[PDB]
């Protein structure tokens, strides 16, 4: 725990973090649809679709244990409504005990397997029914087919979208009550019950990352972010070490140190370790890019579209890695040891900053000619990757908001994965499938390597000719892993939900599924 | 108090000239019905010809000299016309056989001169004074002017004639000599006589603001500007207090303090007070934006057209308020108490600067999400407005070089006024009329308020979607006045005289007439 | 048809060379086992060292004592194998004849990539361009695939050939020494064919927009079909109107050249087991239209290359027509036009109707290729084929995603994408599969028309364009190959002729 330096006494000295959220107070009950649905207080929503028939009629198929509600939901009455994806309706009636009940449905369209994107749309509709309605309970009845992973994703997403982050509200808090109870009716319920607590853990790891990402750069700087990581390790009983500048100089981490030279906050390198109590069969290092604010440095983000105002989000890789630490430390997988690493710093303009053209020496002794101070993420990752390989692990996976070009290549929905090992890339792609966080495999094109040849240094930080900047970044990172299966996930395009004006906490579940299924 | 320096050659005060050559001019007013004595120096007739576009000159005054009367006969004048701003010089021997210079300035053919027309007249008169070593000027009014326009004539003559040589060293004008006497002949002289020393006061308030504005950012910084304000207050016997960082921290002025974080000069908040002896019937806070240099901060003024080289002028608001303090302190109105306020600081790039995205807390507890460090003026004004309202005043008027959009809406001639109270706005418009500093009322459009809703903080500093930036800045300021009549004068477009390459000292006479009228 | 002219000096046809010096090279391949004969011309060894940039050491026996001396280890040690490094020396052989002997460095890595083999070849071509030689012999002291061997041959031939049509010497023999020489012999004439289809494509692309316009390009395609005995049909503006190709006709509106739609057909002898339509973007000059290419980086000077897909599809027609694969039927389609600024041009905001009835709101007149392809895809689908593959210089964003080396392929059918990926492997023209992300589809929801041509929000423009194209195929396996990044060799200042060998491999394989 280090002291956060301040310029004025009003500067904050820690990131506010909510651990005990209202989602954690929700009691979840799962029931099998074969027993019929009981319809009482709160709101009961049926998820309904109509395979084949685009915008086909709503038909409720579950038995409802109430004659009045059954009459209301009969085919004749329901057929005037359709299943258009995201569409919803509210119903009011008196049940058999003469107590008014609210019921409704959300349309799930006409395609029998919902994509992760479609399910998100269903959930967003559901959340709009929760908002601006003081409810003690929500009950959801599944009349659509979902596998266990998709069921879990539904719950994670519901929890995540429902939770409102009011840490920075003062005079403008939403005068917002949360349900206390969530009932779920589904066929073969016993088989889905295990997903409930798993969803609740994955929600929090995601939401925890999101809290770190949304925290502004005055709150979340390298000192306060490494202090938060210390606190998280203490809560989960993970080992931890925070390396400070004296130890970083001793390790010759010149690339990482150069990036931080301009900051009033000392670099802090985060190292958390989870080890299973049994025989360790796999060792994994997860590396996250940890830039708490990216101004660009002397290559200032001044160009139209450079989005300097969003650059508190440049520690999203680090957040995903810490969200993963939360999930792993909670679920406690066996036979594995996991290292959670981030070379945390801030990229600023100062008499002290590194310069375009500076030649700096990484910890593996490679000299690097700086071509653009705004390509700082790959310099911090270079040193974090050398540290990670020294740990003697089987896999290194880094995750980073590394290149704006991702917005032009995969866009805002899919992350890109690059790597030096196909078995490991396939594992990441499998984790993507079971986490429902989409990733697409992109190539490291060796032909571009030659454009990183420096006239003076051992290597160039950037290409002068190749515009394929995400692949060029990957080529540069590859030079810092000598003999270990490595994969790199570029989340520059996917991390921030531009429409909703908030983080996604992208990568937490992906990396956790990777760890668990190994 | 002590001005920090980087090197010993950095200046530690603003040079300020109080006893200017204008102050040494002996001014006499005579009634025109006694006829004009033409004895020495230069004698200029102000002549028009109503109806006749570019009509002939006809000198109507009685002239007490046969030789000069002969010269000025209609036949001899008929070659010349009254085209606005046109002028001629004549040379002749008078009755005492002493050579004299005589001439005229054409005042056009519209019998009521606008402020801009009158400025054109004065500029032509001034070109006759330049490059001619004269000890005396006499001006004969053969046009119609009310008392306010006569005063405007003199104020404008004084200000345009005065040349600012404080930063000249090897290039002072070896030929500049100023007249020692000004004679004025006008109909109903006795009623105009009162205007002479009022003009001299108003000239000085305006010229003082001008000196402060023109003083570059290495001379005029938060420390030297607040020191100059103390010296002013001492000279006029005003109560004064300068609030330093520790007091500002105690007052929780987090928005103002965040702006000045990246500067080598500590924040200084100026608070001067004039109080009439006797019953105080109106209490007024005048608030001036006082950014001594606006680099833009991490949103650096680097786009083409951003005028970074002009940004020493971003304390023009504060200068108008201090110019006003000079006039009020000199003229001593009854029945009022006036607070002259400025939150002074410099907006710089540093490891210590606030960043885009930072969430800061204003002195009224509202949290603000910073969307652009270059919208700094509204942050400093926010805390200054909160401070003003705590004083328990009847009216709060702020004046500020706030938005570049003023150049596209009103341009360089008229300031914009916005406000929450129609009677206050009308007072300002009234003062605009009698000061001859033009102002136009612009709307605060509440439909745009929703664009300042922040996802995380209570409010956004800037709009995501609305390009009407002067209106959006007024919506933001309005959030920091709770229940007091308030108006905001945006002088961004009018403050600097781009053609003459000098300040106008805009707003000193406006604000003084506002105080005096009330 | 006759090409319109503004002045009598305007060209009325594209000059094409069919018979090239490459066609006069006699090629012979020999087994390395019996040693090499260095009797005449230039001999180059392809040598690696599996020591990084370590020394050259030559292992083949040579049947000349003087040359054998030159090639002794002690001498060869002074040179290194760094990929693409070369040296060659003139000397007198055993019968006092002048010969030149050298090596090209093949690096330290066993499997040579496509890109590495290109480097080897550029270095070889550097020597050929600089020397008056009647014969070249190449000795493979490195291991190559049959396919990579053919690739070596195609690249050699293509790079060596110089295009002099607009300006106002070659070897006559090629000897190749290689292990298991008998297995590589059938690669030789296949390469010569792939060379020419690629070179032809390159000639159309390199041809400036005053020479190559929708009229002269369609005339060239007719002449190709005639030389090859393919069926051909050029659709003119009247038939295009009859067919309601309003998206395509709109793009052509501002141009002095009438739109011409090319449709060539290859049919196999024997039972036709597969039908395929290959559709190429054929914009003969893309100015951007009222959305003019004026922005820094917009490369308006290169936009003669905007018919590269069309050229790939015609080069493929040459290969298919020549090689004559069986059990397959192939349609070669291109909706050719030119995108210009005029009083007659289509405008930003215009609503146009495609041949399948879909109305389209134009957001950008520079997204013209997808409009021409929309009509071409409808046309293609009406043919009842098994696969439709289009190839197009569609989005500048490709430079930012895959870059200049690898094309992107998007599709609606994994089986078909997999076949294209495999054709990529065997052609050695690299392609990477990119996703059609359906979450972006809603951004093409137009307020007024059935669909928007462009997204306002999504910057992933190559995916957006694919989502748009996808709306014009209803029920047929389809893939789209975006070659905007890949088509032009910026550094060498010439086309690559990219896609010809890919599509021919696709046709020959499946
Ligand atoms: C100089 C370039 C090769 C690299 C440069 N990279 C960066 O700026 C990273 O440090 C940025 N964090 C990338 C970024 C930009 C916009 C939105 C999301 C992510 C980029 O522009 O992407
Ligand atoms: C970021 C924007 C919404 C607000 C911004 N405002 C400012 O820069 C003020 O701090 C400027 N001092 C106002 C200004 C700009 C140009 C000329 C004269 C005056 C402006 O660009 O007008
Ligand atoms: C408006 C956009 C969505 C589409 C636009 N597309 C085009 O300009 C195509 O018609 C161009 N022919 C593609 C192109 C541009 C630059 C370099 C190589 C290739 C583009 O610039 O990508
Ligand atoms: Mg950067
Ligand atoms: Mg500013
Ligand atoms: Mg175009
Ligand atoms: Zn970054
Ligand atoms: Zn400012
Ligand atoms: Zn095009």
């Amino acid at each position: 725990a280090s002291e956060v330096p301040q310029v004025v006494s009003l500067d904050p000295t820690s990131i506010p973090i909510e651990y005990n959220t209202p989602i954690h107070d929700i009691k979840v009950q799962v029931y099998d649809i074969k027993g019929g649905c009981n319809v009482e207080e709160g709101l009961t929503i049926f998820l309904v679709n109509n395979p084949g028939k685009e915008n086909g009629p709503v038909k409720i198929s579950s038995k409802v244990n109430d004659k009045q509600v059954s009459e209301f939901l009969k085919d004749e009455n329901m057929e005037k409504f359709n299943v258009k994806l995201g569409t919803s309706k509210h119903f009011y009636m008196f049940n058999d005990n003469k107590n008014s009940v609210a019921v409704g449905y959300v349309g799930c369209g006409s395609v029998a397997d919902l994509s992760e994107a479609d399910m998100k749309r269903v959930v967003l509709s559901l959340v709009t029914m929760l908002h601006d309605n003081k409810l003690s309970k929500l009950t959801v009845v599944f009349e659509i087919n979902v596998d266990k992973n998709l069921f879990r994703f539904f719950l994670e997403t519901l929890f995540y979208e429902y939770m409102t982050d009011e840490r920075f509200k003062s005079t403008d808090k939403n005068v917002m009550e949360y349900i206390k109870h969530l009932g779920v009716y589904i066929n073969n319920a016993d088989t889905y019950k295990e997903e409930v607590e798993k969803a609740r853990v994955y929600y929090f790891g995601t939401y925890y990352a999101s809290q770190l990402i949304a925290a502004p750069s005055n709150y979340c700087n390298p000192v306060s972010l490494s202090n938060a990581a210390v606190e998280l390790a203490q809560k989960l009983n993970l080992e931890y070490k925070i390396l400070g500048v004296k130890e970083l100089e001793e390790l010759k981490m010149g690339a990482y140190l150069s990036v931080g030279k301009g900051s009033m906050y000392p670099n802090k390198f985060i190292h958390l370790t989870y080890k299973s109590k049994g025989d360790v069969k796999k060792k994994i290092a997860l590396v996250g890019k940890g830039i708490t604010f990216d101004s660009g440095g002397y290559n200032l983000k001044a160009a139209p579209g450079s989005m300097i105002d969003l650059m508190k989000f440049d520690m999203s890789g680090c957040a995903a890695v810490l969200g993963c630490a939360y999930c792993v430390g909670t679920l406690k997988p066996e036979n594995v040891e996991i290292h959670f690493l981030s070379a945390v710093c801030e990229n600023m303009v100062s008499k002290n900053s590194y310069r375009p053209g500076d030649i700096i020496t990484a910890s593996n002794g490679k000299t690097i000619e700086v071509g653009n101070t705004d390509a700082e993420g790959r310099l911090t990752l270079a040193d974090a990757l050398v540290y990670a390989e020294k740990l003697g692990v089987d896999y290194i996976v880094d995750i980073a908001t590394l290149t704006g070009a991702m917005l032009y290549s995969l866009g805002t929905s899919y992350a890109g994965v690059f790597g030096n090992n196909e078995e490991l890339i396939n594992k990441i792609l499998q984790s993507s499938k079971t986490s429902n966080e989409p990733v697409w495999w992109l190539p490291i094109i060796n032909e571009y390597r030659a454009t990183l040849n420096s006239k003076y240094a051992d290597i160039n930080q950037i290409s002068s000719s190749v515009k394929a900047s995400s692949i060029v970044a990957s080529l540069f990172l590859k030079e810092f892993v000598q003999n270990t299966a490595w994969a790199h996930i570029d989340i520059a395009g996917v991390s921030w939900n531009f429409k909703a004006r908030k983080p996604k906490g992208f990568g937490v579940r992906l990396l956790t599924e990777f760890v668990l299924n190994d």
